[PDB]
């Protein structure tokens, strides 16, 4: 049985990764030293709430409010909350494409809430990581893996109609789902994910999960190799496996990151140090780590720095009660 500490951990880990990663997003200059300096400064900051969240968290909050309002899952309700959140705070950092989905949903013209997403990119759909950046809460609300898969897919398909986009969301939901199942050994965790994605894809995501297995079996893998083989990009394929790798890697000491940081801290630091799409890779890695290690590794000095931490903690309690009702 999942603990309150795990649901809280996942949501706070997602918030921290977004808030902390946001400062570096789209840098091909961010290096580990920058991130370590940022963290030391952040811990000494006298004012609370100095880091604002981005679209990653804005959409997360909308997903959560939809699940609480309509716990059997209502994609029409969720689409409306996404569109209305966009309209209310359009500057949070959304992808250039997905804005058009929100505009179409806000218009009177579409009865099918999935149709705007299908029309994206000449009808091929978005392959971006926006479906995955917000999907953790599906795994926190629905214990049954079949529900996690079908609702991750549908939640993603409101904006991301490409199989790369919505399979990336499924993968991220499954990573959170398997992280909730306890002391899970690295090898078991990957076997669980590969098992599910082979069925779902069959294989681009499986191929990357296989590379992850190879990397974890090596030592001192340079950042360059991770970036080159897994990616650090806005495409789901180039970010969701990378977030999973970050989590798995950070289950053990990293030679470049001081051991005074706990595993969840290490995970967020490491994620951000890979550069590229840093808010999204760290929000995804942070969700997984939070689910795994729980709220005991979300420290007071870190969490107080984030916009909407109190609202986030309150929403975790509500999600936990939905999870418990689903049992
Ligand atoms: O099919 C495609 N063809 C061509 N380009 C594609 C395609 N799918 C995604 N993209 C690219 O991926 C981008 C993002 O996808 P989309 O517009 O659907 O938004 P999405 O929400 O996927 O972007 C999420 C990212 O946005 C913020 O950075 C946020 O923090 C996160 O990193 C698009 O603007 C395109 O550059
Ligand atoms: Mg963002
Ligand atoms: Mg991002």
């Amino acid at each position: 049985m999942v603990s309150l500490a795990q649901v809280r951990g996942a949501l706070c880990g997602a918030l921290l990764g977004d808030c902390m990663g946001a400062e570096f997003e789209g840098s091909d200059a961010v290096e580990l030293p920058d991130v370590l300096e940022f963290v030391r400064l952040l811990e000494k900051e006298k004012k609370a709430g100095t880091l604002f969240y981005t679209d990653d968290t804005a959409m997360t909050r909308a997903v959560i409010q939809s699940l609480i309002a309509k716990p059997d899952f209502d994609e029409v309700d969720m689409a409306k909350r996404f569109a209305e959140e966009y309209k209310k705070e359009p500057t949070r950092g959304y992808g250039a494409g997905v804005v058009q989905v929100f505009k179409k949903l806000l218009s009177p013209k579409y009865s099918d809430v999935f149709q705007p997403a299908r029309e994206q990119f000449d009808g091929k759909g978005s392959y971006g990581n926006g479906g995955a950046m917000r999907v953790a809460s599906i795994a926190l609300a629905y214990p049954n893996i079949q529900d996690v898969i079908k609702f991750a897919r549908r939640s993603a398909q409101l904006t991301h109609a490409s199989p790369l986009g919505y399979n990336g969301a499924i993968l991220q939901a499954l990573a959170v789902h398997f992280a909730l199942q306890g002391e899970l050994k690295r090898d078991t965790f990957l076997e669980q994910l590969i098992g599910e994605m082979e069925r779902i894809e069959g294989l681009p995501f499986c191929s990357r999960l296989k590379k992850i297995k190879e990397f974890l079996a090596s030592s001192n893998v340079p950042k360059a190799d991770i970036v080159d083989e897994l990616g650090h990009g806005i495409a789901a394929l180039e970010s969701v496996p990378t977030a999973i790798y970050s989590f798995l890697h950070c289950m053990e000491s990293d030679p470049d990151i001081p051991d005074l940081y706990n595993n969840l801290q290490r995970t967020i630091i490491y994620s951000i140090s890979l550069g590229g799409d840093t808010d999204t890779i760290a929000t995804m890695a942070g969700a997984i780590a939070g689910a795994y290690y729980g709220m005991d590794q979300v420290t007071p000095s870190w969490k107080r720095s984030c916009e909407a931490i109190v609202e986030t903690e309150e929403s975790a309690v509500k999600l936990y009660e939905l999870y418990c009702k689903q049992l």
